[PDB]
């Protein structure tokens, strides 16, 4: 009911809709953390301090860690800014990436007053 509970729904719902079907052809790459081992990625704890990913922004919305929309997009956005900090520019997870930031902004600017 409250401002803050209603603003997390939105949250909610932009996270519901980031890991949808309907976005799934691009969106993939982000739904688990980067297994910097498993792709052969040895420098990428060297380069990204604070690794982030779909599945733990979950987890926080579901333990009710985020306390407001702010703090939600925080965690997004450090997703994103993650890939754009290791990939080089012209990659195509980079390519993906901005593409589920479209989704993201366009839905997150559409915040409840
Ligand atoms: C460096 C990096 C790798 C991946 C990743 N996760 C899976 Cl599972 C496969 N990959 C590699 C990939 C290659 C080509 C296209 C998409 C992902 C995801 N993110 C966000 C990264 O920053």
């Amino acid at each position: 009911m409250g401002k803050l509970s209603e603003q997390l729904k939105h949250c909610n719902g932009i996270l519901k809709e980031l890991l949808s079907k309907k976005h799934a052809a691009y969106a993939w790459p982000f739904y688990k953390p980067v297994d910097a081992s498993a792709l052969g990625l040895h420098d990428y704890h060297d380069i990204i301090k604070h690794p982030m990913d779909l599945s733990t922004v979950k987890r926080k919305m579901e333990n009710r860690d985020y306390r407001d929309a702010q703090e939600f997009a925080a965690d997004v956005r450090l997703m994103f800014s993650n890939c754009y900090k290791y990939n080089p520019p012209d990659h195509d997870v980079v390519a993906m990436a901005r593409k589920l930031q479209d989704v993201f902004e366009f839905r997150y600017a559409k915040m409840p007053d």
